[PDB]
This record gives structure tokens, sequence and C-alpha cells, in this order.
């Protein structure tokens, strides 16, 4: 059910990422470099385990998880969070919890593109990824 998310994806558009990062308390210098970074996201499965890599010139992250099972995560901005990823309405929904705060990272396939919507507080960022051959 996750299979159409799998593969290598490149960022092609971003809206409001600075607002999202600022809401999370990311410092201005980190925001500045992130506003110009074009990450590559790689999503692979092996049985019930998904691995999601985010690679860039700036920061790199990797998580592995089973859908519907909580995992500890250290985010790119060094937040220590409790995470869970679920499929909901065909969307891959990643919820992070820390210090009573929440943020959602929601991925949806629209016309073969991967739309990532990042919400924290009132900030809503939309990032568009396109598949690599
Ligand atoms: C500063 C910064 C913050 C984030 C989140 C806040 C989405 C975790 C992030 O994912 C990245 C890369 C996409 C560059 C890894 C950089």
């Amino acid at each position: 059910m996750v299979d159409a998310f799998l593969g290598t994806w490149k960022l092609v558009d971003s809206k409001n990422f600075d607002d999202y990062m600022k809401s999370l308390g990311v410092g201005f210098a980190t925001r500045q470099v992130a506003s110009m970074t074009k990450p590559t996201t790689i999503i692979e499965k092996n049985g019930d385990i998904l691995t999601l890599k985010t690679h860039s010139t700036f920061k790199n992250t990797e998580i592995s998880f089973k859908l519907g099972v909580e995992f500890d995560e250290t985010t790119a901005d060094d937040r220590k969070v409790k995470s869970i990823v679920t499929l909901d309405g065909g969307k891959l929904v990643h919820l992070q919890k820390w210090d009573g705060q929440e943020t959602t990272l929601v991925r949806e396939l629209i016309d073969g593109k991967l739309i990532l919507t990042l919400t924290h507080g009132t900030a809503v960022c939309t990032r568009t990824y396109e598949k690599e051959a």
C-alpha cells in the first residue's frame, strides 16, 4: 500500500519552508542555508520496514520505521521526538511529538509528484518532489 511512494525524489518547489522552520525555532543562519538546499529523498522498503533518507549538501537524515509503530527520531534541526508514520487516505502521515508540541509531515501523490505538507503551529509549508529514473 506504500509502494507508489518508493523511490528517489528531488525537490522542485517549496512554499513557506522558512515560516515552518521559524515556527520550530530554527535559527536564521540554518534557515538561510535550508532555503537554498534541494534535497533528495529516498524511500525504500524491506518487508514491513521503511527507510526514508533525506540527502543534501547541508544536512542528511535517515529513519527506519514500521507503519503504525512509534519510533524515536532525532530531526535535522536536532529535535528529539517520538514519531509514528501511518497511511491514511492514501497519504503517508508522519506525526512527531516532543515537549507537548506536535508537527505533521504529510506526503501525498498527485499526478505522479510527491507533495509534502509540513504543519507546525499555524505554519503550513508545501514542498513538491519529482521522481528520479
Ligand atoms: C533545517 C532543516 C530542517 C528540516 C526539518 C525541520 C523538516 C526537519 C529538514 O528536514 C532539513 C533538510 C531538508 C535540509 C534535511 C533542514
